[PDB]
């Protein structure tokens, strides 16, 4: 419960990280297309599932665009991080619901 | 409030407890029931645990009992662990971004 969780906290920060990525390049494709268009052909070369690897290899090639997602991935983790126990439980409970419902039927049908 | 952002990460979290779940349940077969970790091994190649409502249906087909303990077990595993990570992700995402913005302006320094 302490492996799992400190696990859970690394995939989160990749994934909020992954997620200001995706949010700096839905703006950068109105802005910068130039940009944009690179950074795709960056995430291509290099696996964003690895945060840290994905911003040390940055760092050699777009060191203004590295610092605009810790700003933006923090900010993401502050706006997002607070509601994600209620969300993910309800949700866990409600799907745990229809996966026993159905498979329940499906032993009699 | 980031909605999309929130829904989208929930959903992953949904999937990565499935996961975490799954994985210790294939460390208790591995020891109890060979044959069948190595049947959960393949299933997993077979099914992305990503996608884990698909996942948790394509193996209804193969091992309704499983499927079931796959579920008690994941809402254990939530219940253990949600709480802790908003704080947990919050002062790891600070640290990490501390030691790239420390890292960045001194590979400018040179």
């Amino acid at each position: 419960f302490k492996k799992v969780a400190k696990e859970t906290a690394i995939t989160l920060q990749s994934y909020l990280t992954y997620q200001a990525v995706r949010l700096i390049s839905q703006q950068l494709s109105e802005t910068n297309p130039g940009q944009a268009i690179w950074l795709g052909e960056f995430s291509k070369r290099h696996p964003i599932q690895e945060s840290d690897l994905y911003l040390e290899a940055m760092m050699l090639e777009n060191k203004e665009l590295v610092l605009r997602i810790l700003t933006v991935r923090e900010n993401l983790a502050e706006g997002v991080l607070e509601f994600l126990p209620e969300m993910v439980l309800s949700q866990i409970k409600q799907s745990n619901g229809n996966h026993r419902r159905s498979l329940l039927e499906r032993l009699t049908q």
